[PDB]
């Protein structure tokens, strides 16, 4: 309850560091990169702290690890911004450590039958593939991009199958979290297409993002008649807009970049509206998630202007 809210706060903070690290890449602004770097290690330390507390007491532990994975992603971006091979190699170590913690926590969450914690660990696995995809870009590592690609395909196939089993359980939060995982899988694929200069894989990631976008939009109005599953469907839509912008970057397509930017503006409006409503009614976890959705729309806009 309280440990969940601390984790969501940190996840929001890390998303702000990622937005800053992204802008530093666009502008070549190294002061911005050093700044984000200090913020991302502050976040990772606080997140590494909350992960021990929640384990020594499960949903907040996976949320703490998500924050760690998001901090590691900001590290990989800063390494791209500064051209720092040492930092990239540090991000590689940090990401594999996340991948190990998220594979173990995912394994026992399926045995224990904890559907939300499993969906949350599966998300952290997808975050690890994203981080590895960025380390591949920084280092020029083809084999690491292939490792990332194979990771993202496993997440996709398993999130799709576990999503249909959450439809048969009436677990709408897990249904949203598995949609988010498929959206993160599309993000990892567009990054690997960028890293490999691969056009067929970007066309693949594009078909995947459009599938998630259509499904998350439908599930969002269905949930509108939860308030948490509602905000999670919005996050999924924001994450799909991020993948569209990435494919607009990888294919050098401007109509796709305009379409990605227009969806990001649409989600932002809806999230601001919903967050206003959740604030007045005291839906603190929902307000947190709508906050997270605005952050993701901001990241999508950054990429959309880079394209």
């Amino acid at each position: 309850h309280m440990g969940i809210a601390e984790a969501l706060k940190l996840i929001a903070e890390a998303l702000e560091v990622i937005a800053k690290a992204l802008l530093a890449i666009a502008l070549g602004d190294k002061e911005l990169a050093k700044e984000a770097l200090k913020e991302a290690e502050e976040v990772k330390k606080k997140a590494e702290k909350l992960k021990k507390e929640a384990e020594k007491k499960r949903i907040a532990a996976a949320l703490a690890l998500i924050a760690i994975a998001l901090a590691v992603i900001a590290l990989a971006l800063v390494a791209i911004a500064l051209g720092d091979k040492e930092l990239a190699k540090k991000a590689k170590e940090e990401a594999l450590k996340v991948l190990k913690e998220a594979e173990k926590g995912y394994k026992e969450a399926k045995k224990q039958g904890d559907e939300i914690a499993a969906a949350l660990y599966l998300i952290a696995i997808a975050l690890a593939a994203i981080a590895l995809a960025l380390v591949a870009i920084a280092l020029g590592d083809e084999e690491l991009a292939k490792k990332a690609k194979e990771l993202a395909e496993k997440v996709k196939e398993e999130a799709e199958k576990r999503y249909k089993e959450a439809e048969k359980q009436g677990d709408e939060i897990a249904k949203a979290l598995y949609l988010i995982a498929i959206a993160l899988a599309a993000i990892a694929l567009a990054l690997v297409a960028i890293a490999l200069k691969d056009e067929k894989l970007a066309k693949e990631a594009l078909k995947l993002a459009l599938e998630v976008k259509k499904k998350s939009e439908e599930e969002y109005e269905e949930a509108k008649k939860n308030e948490i599953a509602k905000a999670l469907y919005l996050i999924a839509i924001a994450l799909a807009a991020i993948a569209l912008a990435l494919v607009a970057i990888a294919l050098k397509d401007e109509e796709l970049a305009e379409e990605a930017k227009e969806e990001a503006e649409k989600v932002k409006e809806e999230a601001e509206k919903q967050a206003k409503e959740a604030k007045e009614q005291g839906n603190e976890i929902a307000k947190s998630l709508y906050k997270i959705a605005i952050s993701l729309a901001e990241i999508a806009l950054s990429l959309a202007e880079i394209a």
